């Protein structure tokens, strides 16, 4: 539905940007290390059935997530986490070789986020 | 005064039981899931500035009653949570290190309009 489906991957997308604002800058003191975890990255990414690949990483996102300093970041990273969870949730895995890092994590599903957008306008 | 104080308790009370009952049943099957989510409690709940502490935990809680099938609560959610935040703005945050699910959060704050009220008769 044009309006319920969009209206939740704009949702998700932001709360992804948002927690890339996050992580990503030199009030992060601890980002270096953060850079050094591995997240496993979908071969494929093109419907929405394969947020269940972004669901099941969910939880080593949430565990990194604990070495980002709170204030940096535009919501609680609870709050974030949990939007998502719930969005995935309620819009829903095939992993590549090569591992990657969270910000190319995030990047590459702010990326699949905005790309259902403009097939949905 | 009293009266109006009263009052406006004795109506959170209600929002949130009702609350409580639209999750707590078997017709709705996401149950589970939804005690997945992580909610913060606060470290003490002795007056009513403590609503600050609830007032925090209104919109990932609105959020995850996403997840609920609807038809199981007595009012919307949508009305249980505006009701819950008008009226927390009429009437006033430590947290506490371990976490709690909707059913523990719902029901520690249950207990809390439950021993102000009895304070005021």
């Amino acid at each position: 539905s044009t309006k319920k489906t969009q209206l939740q991957l704009e949702h998700l997308l932001l709360d992804l940007q948002m927690i890339l604002n996050g992580i990503n800058n030199y009030k992060n003191p601890k980002l270096t290390r953060m850079l050094t975890f591995k997240f496993y990255m979908p071969k494929k990414a093109t419907e929405l059935k394969h947020l269940q690949c972004l669901e099941e990483e969910l939880k080593p996102l949430e565990e990194v997530l604990n070495l980002a300093q709170s204030k940096n970041f535009h919501l609680r990273p609870r709050d974030l986490i949990s939007n998502i969870n719930v969005i995935v949730l309620e819009l829903k895995c095939e992993y590549a070789d090569e591992t990657a890092t969270i910000v190319e994590f995030l990047n590459r599903w702010i990326t699949f986020a905005q790309s259902i957008i403009s097939t949905l306008t």
